[PDB]
């Protein structure tokens, strides 16, 4: 299902927690309550599942931009030693670009 | 000094810290003519925040203050005794921009950090 992909996605965005280099991240909390810190794309893509499950966008609509943003956020290796993508975040960008 | 101008005063001088050493790496950053330059990790998330800001994705205020976030905590590692005596210019930028009070400065004539130094 549209609807099981993304909840495989957000599983996976959970996960990316406190995987950041020397500086940056980004905070969400989920319905959990639990706060995380993640990275830019994968933060991007958790916004995107808000929207969603706010009936802001649909499955098909939210998914689409989701793989979108995971494209460019796989392109992107700008990266200092100070604010480095960890091989756990390059590796979810990959697989999430692949669909 | 408009914060437009600021900004471009720090930017002439990341540009001059091409090829100068980073005992951290160096990183490669291409400039519009098309040249490339090669600077350390604090010189250049401070161009990238130059970049957000010539795209329209930052304002030049809220730019400067990243930049003198990055150079406040660039300069502070830069004083360990890894590597306060082997990079002195990307010293000296770190430390300029780490002294720089942007509120003030965009009162008024370049503004400095008024504080208390042991000495
Ligand atoms: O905002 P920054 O200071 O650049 O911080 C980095 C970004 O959040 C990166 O996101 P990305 O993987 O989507 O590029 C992340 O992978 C890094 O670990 C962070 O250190």
């Amino acid at each position: 299902t549209a609807h099981d992909l993304i909840d495989e996605i957000i599983q996976d965005v959970i996960q990316l927690d406190g995987k950041l280099g020397l500086l940056g991240g980004n905070t969400r909390q989920l319905e959990d309550g639990r706060v995380i810190n993640i990275p830019n794309g994968a933060a991007m893509i958790f916004d995107d599942y808000k929207k969603y499950k706010q009936g802001e966008l649909t499955a098909e609509s939210a998914l689409e931009s989701m793989i979108k943003i995971a494209k460019l956020s796989n392109q992107l290796n700008r990266h200092t030693f100070f604010n480095q993508r960890q091989p756990e975040t390059g590796q979810f960008y990959k697989k999430v670009a692949a669909i």
